[PDB]
């Protein structure tokens, strides 16, 4: 066993486990992970900043990792594999120097349980963000909570960029009566839509694509007004105990093999950032989508992330 590695993972358990096992088997490193939301994981790393408990932060959305970079929580390391990453996303965070790197892309949207829709007596599948404010969807939608979930923050930032911040919060307020719960995890609305516990889930479409691929009666929607996206992040923690192995993990996560195994074995259907990697047949093609130019440098920062989340809690979660 060539050393150890502790991962804070913010992707799904199945993806994290497959990455940790594939790394351990490829490189003989004793690898373990702890899984938590992108926002939850940031708070934990910030809290542990004097005596870091993990070596790398893998998966989840980029914005909290960018914020961690800004706050001095990360250790800069540019993997030679960055040369293979889509040039647009080679060094995308607020603070340059690859404190954080982009390992995948996820499209924000929603999906609809077409069988439950029918039971609600609704015949039209919603096609726009605006449709989700219709009163007939009372208690029939779920979205995550940005206090824990990177997905929820990606949505907030997407809406602020689309409509302007004030209209974004107006949207949250009109959406609110249709939300049955603000979920801790970004993926929970996908799971509950798949279950038919809810009719509409808002989140990253590859999660819905996997439920669909496994039989769920879901129709995925890229909303007609346009939408944003996540970059999945990988970052080394400042003070990492196993630095060398952390660098090796970053290499692997940015590698053709490390990215392909996410969809080949890890049941994770994000679009890959390594231009030499084979994409899943179910991965979204960004060139075909109505996407805003999501400003990672701007929203992966405290003056947006802490401000908007605290504002979201004040005006939406409370009143
Ligand atoms: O919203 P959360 O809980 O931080 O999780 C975000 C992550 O969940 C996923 O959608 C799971 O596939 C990831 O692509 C994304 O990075």
């Amino acid at each position: 066993s060539k050393g150890r590695l502790v991962i804070y993972c913010s992707a799904t358990n199945v993806m994290c486990e497959n990455a940790a096992k594939t790394f351990e088997q490829k490189y003989d490193v004793k690898t373990s992970f702890i899984r938590n939301g992108s926002g939850s994981t940031f708070a934990k790393i910030e809290a542990e900043k004097n005596n870091p408990q993990a070596d790398v932060w893998y998966g989840g959305t980029l914005d909290p990792q960018s914020q961690a970079g800004e706050l001095g929580l990360l250790e800069a390391y540019r993997s030679p594999n960055i040369d293979q990453i889509m040039p647009k996303f080679q060094d995308p965070a607020k603070v340059k120097g690859n404190l954080s790197s982009a390992v995948y892309i996820g499209i924000l949207g929603f999906a609809v349980n077409t069988e439950r829709l029918k039971k609600l007596g609704i015949e039209k599948i919603p096609q726009c963000w605006n449709d989700l404010t219709d009163p007939k969807l009372k208690g029939e939608i779920q979205i995550a909570d940005p206090q824990s979930s990177g997905t929820a923050y990606t949505a907030i930032a997407t809406f602020a960029q689309l409509w302007g911040e004030d209209k974004a919060f107006d949207y949250f307020k009109h959406l609110h009566p249709n939300i049955s719960q603000y979920t801790k995890s970004g993926i929970t609305p996908a799971r509950n839509a798949a279950r038919g516990e809810t009719t509409v889930g808002i989140g990253f479409l590859h999660d819905y694509a996997l439920e669909k691929e496994q039989g769920a009666p879901l129709e995925m929607v890229v909303p007609c007004e346009g939408t944003g996206y996540e970059l999945g992040g990988v970052s080394i923690l400042k003070g990492a105990r196993n630095l060398d192995n952390a660098k090796l993990f970053v290499d692997f996560a940015l590698s053709k093999e490390g990215q392909e195994t996410a969809w080949k074995k890890g049941q994770a259907l994000q679009t890959l950032t390594n231009t030499t990697a084979e994409q899943s047949p179910l991965a979204f093609d960004l060139t075909k989508l109505k996407l805003i130019d999501y400003d990672f440098e701007k929203y992966g920062a405290s003056d947006e992330r802490k401000r908007l989340i605290n504002k979201w809690v004040d005006e939406i979660k409370l009143a």
